[PDB]
């Protein structure tokens, strides 16, 4: 090149922060990603990998498949309320940017009053500790007794599988600051939580998987936690189970359960493992449903 020619710009690469959002009546919402993380599905759904590869290839995806964790803020005015907290590091290395995500968002975590857990897996509960402490000085957890009685139990954890034993470890370490500070107020099945917000049974995945229903001047947004792995099977065949289900069997019910409410009522779900911001809304479609992502909208 001529004299004092520049050699061409790298790659930068980094993505932008994982938040999004989006208004519901007087509330705000912030989708906060925890990041995403890539997952055998062919091997964790509970039906044969060929069916599993053919849907995946029908939406141009291939095993294994680079899953989101999302988490969803809500300023209600009155209250600031978290709905999950991603994995921190329980769950490897690409996951707990929540902390990096709701600061870019504008927050910080002594401002979040109230945080509802839809189940102690460790994707959802990681986030609430860092260093032995309360990652969320002032926040009260919520979850559902069902949830708290069975990861929180030291019986449960000594019964568990090697490779399954994990989850109760992480539940306890997550849960225990709040659990010793007296900020773990459980609740039972269907409940009012603050306004505006309510938990809704949702039985299944795990003994106390709880969705969470929000509402402000008719727009509802039900926060349906893991409902739903795998968006390219389990629209188009909700009957599709996964091995991360504690009761298969239920997690189908509550899954088709809360399809067909939302196909019928016309409102938005938000989902943990849906493709972030994992937001949108459903409409029935043949024997399955069709999800239709939330438009993009800059206030
Ligand atoms: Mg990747
Ligand atoms: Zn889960
Ligand atoms: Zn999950």
């Amino acid at each position: 090149g001529t004299i004092g020619s520049m050699a061409a710009a790298p790659q930068v690469k980094t993505q932008a922060p994982g938040f999004y959002r989006m208004m519901l009546g007087d509330f705000e919402v912030t989708a906060l990603s925890d990041g995403t993380v890539d997952l055998p599905v062919d091997k964790l759904l509970n039906q044969p990998p060929a069916k599993t590869q053919s849907a995946l290839a029908k939406s141009f995806l291939k095993a294994p498949l680079e899953t989101s964790v999302n988490a969803y803020l809500v300023n209600t005015g009155s209250k600031l309320v978290l709905v999950d907290t991603g994995a921190a590091g329980l769950f490897g290395p690409t996951l707990g940017k929540l902390a990096a995500n709701l600061k870019a968002a504008g927050y910080q975590p002594e401002q979040v009053d109230e945080i509802y857990i839809t189940h102690m897996h460790p994707d959802h509960v990681g986030g609430l500790m860092a260093n032995e402490q309360a990652a969320f000085p002032n926040a009260v957890v919520r979850a559902d007794q069902k949830d708290a009685d069975f990861w929180l139990s030291q019986a449960n954890l000594d019964k568990a599988p090697d490779d399954e034993k994990g989850f109760f470890q992480g539940a306890m370490a997550s849960l225990n600051p709040y659990v010793k500070a007296g900020k773990f107020k459980p609740f039972s099945g269907n409940t009012d939580l603050v306004p505006g917000i309510k938990a809704l049974a949702s039985h299944g995945h795990t003994p106390g998987h709880t969705t969470y229903v929000v509402e402000s001047k008719g727009q509802k947004l039900v926060l349906l936690g893991d409902l739903i792995h795998v968006a390219a099977v389990q629209f188009d065949d909700p009957s599709v189970t996964i091995q991360f289900d504690s009761d298969s069997k239920a997690a189908a019910a509550e899954r088709k359960k809360a399809f067909a409410d939302a196909a019928k009522g016309g409102y938005l779900i938000g989902a943990a493992h849906l493709s972030f911001p994992g937001i949108g809304h459903i409409r029935a479609d043949g024997k399955g449903y069709r999800f239709v992502p939330v438009n993009y909208s800059v206030a």
